[PDB]
């Protein structure tokens, strides 16, 4: 099953992202502003999913940069694996 395998790649790869976040906000902002994982979870799923609201962001030299990093990647990465899916559910048709 082709279809599963991507699907599975698709989740794999935004569980990685995810904890990629997290591990990435961890140890950073908890030196000058202190935050709890589920605010960067919030944040992960916000960078992924588009939103940004903005309440809480970086606000340090490296800080943001490694967010920004993480997102270039991903929004190269991203679509990969959309693009991916998009080719089996060719493949279902045929």
């Amino acid at each position: 099953s082709a279809m599963f395998n991507q699907v599975l790649i698709l989740i794999c790869t935004l569980l990685c992202l995810v904890f990629t976040g997290t591990c990435g906000i961890q140890h950073l902002e908890r030196a000058g502003e202190k935050l709890s994982l589920f605010k960067s979870f919030y944040f992960c799923i916000v960078t992924f999913s588009t939103v940004g609201y903005g309440d809480v962001t970086p606000k340090i030299w490296p800080s943001q940069l490694l967010v920004v990093i993480m997102i270039c990647v991903a929004l190269v990465v991203l679509p990969l694996q959309f693009e991916e899916l998009v080719y089996l559910w060719m493949e279902r048709q045929k």
